[PDB]
């Protein structure tokens, strides 16, 4: 019932009690494991409201006291008469903080305290979350300065009433699939692109065309918004030795901001909560620039390189993998604007992991997620053992809406 | 039930059958995902079960189930156990298990060979010297002057859990680690306890860098012994550079033979505490684990310097140019001296093409992805994007606690 993690490099051994705290399903058994897998009522509410606010007020060193027993009195007669309830300010502020506090696929944890909230509750029609969204943007892009936070629209009703950004990110790249066979710009966005000249987005037709924003107000048809061109800073990509590298024409946007998942805190469901940080450096030049699926440029760079493209065993896949990210590292390093490196961001991480074990008595980690797409085994969370489980605040995958929605 | 894993790079879509014939605990519950932990005297009451699964797929594997033949081992089987509690394998048994634990073992990235496995059977095995000479016969075959072939050997089933074969090595072929007073480690940090043992034992040590240790061998349950494999036995490889002349003169080699000693072998509930087996190496196992783990001969550092690598920041990525550097040494080496190896980029689709194979013609292919991914240029490679599920076939290979932890010492 108690269980060890242990580190195979340092020999160090912690201790999970947080995990008896875990409730939700995680998609394994006794006889099958599915740690690789990408997706494996009044009454229903209550003890989603009551098991919320027993951590909250815990946590404000008020547990059992009077507040705390009112508090759960006036929720209990909310859900009992309205068939929900609304959360105070302060409520929401744990709730978001702690949803990323159990985020067990990040690896930027350490930083989970500091987050902006901005209670967009009181929103109710896409220009007013386009505007927001426009916020947002500019309050956490900080000219290059990055600033976390998310940003929380209102909570599900009747579920007929959602709140959605239909994009996945609120900045990512155009892509569209052309008569000689092969697709220009970012083929992740083929679908939501062709959705958006359909509903009448005037594509340039270009590259590296940042997407317009797909906004459902309280369960209307979406509504298409460019976010203004001047709040989305850009990082042209150069090589710090190799100079011809400029001419592949690569650029990337400095602002990750997640914007298709589903906020749950004390049983309410926040449907549209996009949140950003700043990126670790492999997530550009190892997913998003050498992916085959994705912009798929090896061949590309090891051939001004003049490698030895003849087999494989020269590793020439590899050699030009590690430039690709050293010139995304420097290059946003020189324009000045936060990222962090992978060697970086994971000793953060065992330090944070450290961290929760010592004071909370454990860290959901998903190995699978954490240990960076290169030089995994250079990295000190390749050795470390982790154990995965879902707490409550989470955060939640959600059906990408078109799949759904009817008009 | 079905079970389906989806590839993000293809969108090719898999279902999973297999996972129904499952028998032992994965670690993991409905609560709890274990997938990354390493490590999440038999009665007759057992044992039958255990045999009879085993001999019913052996017998549809060679299309007689159900047929007099079956029929008579499984009768046969019975009595045995009825009266001596225990069974012995027919040779043709011990080789059909000996390739199945391989084909089921779900952390092992060279599947697609499951099939070509040379099994030699050492079950009349009875002493230690024995156990010397069927294991330097196995190190002569598997080597082939580089050539190298898969193959195991297997000694005497455990009985009363009292008279184990045991290979107190973790693999047949490994260097020597010596802890010195000042704190650093001469030679491979991994083997410094065993180093210790074995020096305890008698064993002479040279205290070099690169020192071939000597087997230690128990059989029937008794205190083992130290015996020297033939140096000319010992097939190495010095590791030099394609481009970069200064990296021979880091003074690296490293064995062609990469032969796993530590494991038990199950077979229709029958256990086998020593049978090493052997391959050949995937490139990343030398050149990213062994040289350049900071546990290990952790050559990170020093390379990067001789390439003048900028070092006063992680984010030029210093330590990644090392490693792929050092990963292309190790790979034009053994090319270069005609020693067998194989590159992750290869290894991995070689895997992919068995995995799919298996699903088509077996309803599946258990695969722990923590450990099929390579340690190094992860989703460059096609497994990283592949979903697999994990669970537990027998026959299988297990881990054992080493045996100096359980041993009863004899004098
Ligand atoms: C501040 C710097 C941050 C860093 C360096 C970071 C790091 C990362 C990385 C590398 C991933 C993998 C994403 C992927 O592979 O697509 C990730 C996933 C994730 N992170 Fe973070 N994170 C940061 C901030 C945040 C914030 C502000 C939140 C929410 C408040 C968050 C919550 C999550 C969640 C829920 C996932 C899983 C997303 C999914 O399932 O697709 N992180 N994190
Ligand atoms: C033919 C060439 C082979 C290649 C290229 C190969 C590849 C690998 C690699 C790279 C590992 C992981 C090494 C580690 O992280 O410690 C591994 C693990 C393993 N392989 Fe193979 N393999 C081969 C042959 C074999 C053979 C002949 C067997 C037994 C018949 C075998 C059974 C296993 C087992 C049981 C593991 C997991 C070991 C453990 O838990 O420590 N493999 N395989
Ligand atoms: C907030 C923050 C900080 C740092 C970095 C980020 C980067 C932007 C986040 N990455 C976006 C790319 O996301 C794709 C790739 N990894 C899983 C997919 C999304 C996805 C897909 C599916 C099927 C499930 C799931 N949970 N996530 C975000
Ligand atoms: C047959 C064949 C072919 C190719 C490669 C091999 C590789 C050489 C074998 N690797 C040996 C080093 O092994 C350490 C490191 N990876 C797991 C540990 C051993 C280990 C430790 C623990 C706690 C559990 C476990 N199951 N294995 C074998
Ligand atoms: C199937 C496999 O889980 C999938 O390719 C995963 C692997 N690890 C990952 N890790 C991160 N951070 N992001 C991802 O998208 C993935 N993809
Ligand atoms: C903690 C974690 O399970 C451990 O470091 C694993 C990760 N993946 C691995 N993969 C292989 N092939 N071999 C290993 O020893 C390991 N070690
Ligand atoms: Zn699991």
């Amino acid at each position: 019932r108690f269980l060890k993690v242990k580190n195979w490099e340092t020999d160090v051994v912690l201790t999970d009690t947080l995990h008896l705290k875990s409730t939700l399903e995680t998609g394994c058994t006794e006889h099958i494991c599915m740690g690789s897998i990408m997706l494996p009522t009044k009454d229903q509410l209550f003890p989603l409201a009551k098991e919320f606010l027993d951590q909250y007020y815990s946590s404000i060193k008020r547990f059992g006291s009077k507040a705390h027993m009112d508090r759960l009195e006036e929720v209990n007669k909310e859900i009992e008469s309205t068939s929900t309830y609304q959360l105070k300010d302060t409520e929401l502020i744990y709730g978001a903080k702690h949803a990323w506090r159990n985020a067990s696929r990040c690896v930027g944890r350490i930083q989970w305290s500091k987050l902006q909230v901005f209670d967009a509750r009181d929103c109710t029609t896409a220009h007013g979350m386009f505007n927001y969204i426009c916020n947002h943007v500019k309050y956490a892009t900080n000219k290059g300065n990055l600033r976390s936070a998310i940003t929380i629209f209102p909570q599900r009703t009747d579920g007929k009433h959602d709140f959605r950004v239909w994009n996945s990110q609120l900045i990512r790249y155009a892509g569209y699939k052309q008569p000689d066979g092969s697709t220009l710009g970012d083929p992740a966005n083929v679908q939501f692109t062709e959705i958006c000249i359909q509903q009448g987005w005037k594509a340039p037709r270009g590259r590296f065309d940042v997407l317009p924003l797909l906004l459902q107000a309280n369960g209307n048809d979406p509504e298409l918004f460019q976010i203004p061109p001047e709040l989305v800073l850009e990082v042209p990509i150069r090589h710090p030795k190799f100079d011809w590298f400029k001419d592949l024409g690569l650029k990337w946007y400095g602002l990750p901001a997640v914007s298709n998942m589903l906020l749950e805190i004390g049983g309410l469901e926040f449907s549209a909560c996009p949140f950003s940080g700043w990126y670790m450096g492999t997530e550009i030049g190892v997913r998003d620039y050498c992916d085959n699926s994705r912009y798929n440029i090896l061949e590309e760079v090891a051939k001004k390189m003049d490698l030895d493209m003849r087999k494989t065993s020269s590793l020439w896949k590899d050699q030009a993998l590690v430039e690709i990210n050293i010139a995304v590292l420097y290059s946003f390093q020189s324009d000045k604007v936060t990222i962090v490196d992978h060697h970086s961001a994971t000793e953060s991480f065992i330090k944070h992991m450290e961290n929760e074990y010592r004071c909370r008595g454990g860290c959901p980690a998903d190995w699978v997620w954490i240990v960076p797409p290169m030089s995994g085994s250079i990295t000190p969370v390749f050795h470390q053992e982790m154990l995965n489980y879902r707490l409550t605040p989470s955060f939640e995958y959600q059906p990408d809406p078109w799949n759904t929605h009817v008009w």
